[PDB]
């Protein structure tokens, strides 16, 4: 209930990128994913992997380097450009014909495509189906009221068998209004429990010096693996 009425705008997010206020970004990449990556990919070849609200997530290159095709969606053209610049990847552009005024950025390698539009635009595209989702700073970045629509959008993107990897943050929601927002276990169950087997693989201290600026003094991260019932 606490953060329920928080409504951020796309322009606010784009402004963060313009202003360099991108402290959510992890240059060395996600350490829980790094730990479990081989287990998740064991026996797997040429998967399609989706990154909602992808920013310039370095982990997209982890999957592409391992032979999987990666699609991300990110509202900030600046963040997308920073991804290609930082990963030293050439790219070219095409329109997203269904959503006038927007573009998809395609790595020359053919392995990474970043849609520069809203995640909520995707059901009107032919983005298709995915074997795997990496969701970090995404479900937690969405306006709280938008979570059900987001969850339904995720389901629309999933193949019959899937591994949905989900990172959420645990902190006292009365101390920081978000983002990132507080998504408790019960909320995961509400959104994903009917369709998914839910495993919480990790719960680790995530508190860094930068988190003092949110007015909290404890922060934990949980890594979930959601799969078909
Ligand atoms: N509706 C929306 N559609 C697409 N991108 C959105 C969005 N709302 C917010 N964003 C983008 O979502 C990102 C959340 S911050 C997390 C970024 C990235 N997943 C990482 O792990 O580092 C921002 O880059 C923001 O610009």
């Amino acid at each position: 209930e606490v953060q329920k009425n928080q409504v951020l705008t796309l322009e606010e997010w784009q402004d963060k990128w313009v202003n360099g206020k991108t402290a959510f970004h992890q240059e060395q990449g996600h350490q829980l994913l790094k730990k479990h990556l081989d287990t998740f990919l064991k026996g797997k070849s040429g998967l399609r992997v989706f990154f909602p609200l992808c920013g310039k997530a370095v982990e997209m290159k982890w999957f592409a380097d391992r032979g999987h095709s990666v699609v991300g969606v990110e509202i900030s053209e600046l963040g997308i450009q920073e991804f290609f610049t930082e990963q030293n990847l050439s790219y070219s552009e095409e329109p997203i014909t269904e959503i006038p005024g927007t573009k998809v950025f395609k790595s020359s390698s053919g392995n990474i495509s970043l849609y520069c539009c809203s995640i909520f635009d995707l059901p009107r595209t032919n983005i298709g189906k995915f074997d795997m989702i990496w969701d970090r700073g995404a479900l937690v970045a969405i306006n709280p009221g938008d979570r059900k629509c987001y969850a339904d959008t995720m389901f629309s993107l999933l193949g019959k068998k899937f591994q949905y990897l989900l990172c959420v943050l645990s902190y006292d929601p009365t101390k920081h209004p978000g983002p990132p927002f507080y998504v408790p276990h019960a909320e995961i169950e509400r959104l994903f429990g009917k369709i998914c087997n839910i495993r919480c693989l990790e719960k680790v201290d995530a508190f860094e010096e930068r988190h003092k600026s949110w007015g909290i003094d404890c922060l934990f991260e949980k890594l979930y693996l959601l799969t078909e019932k």
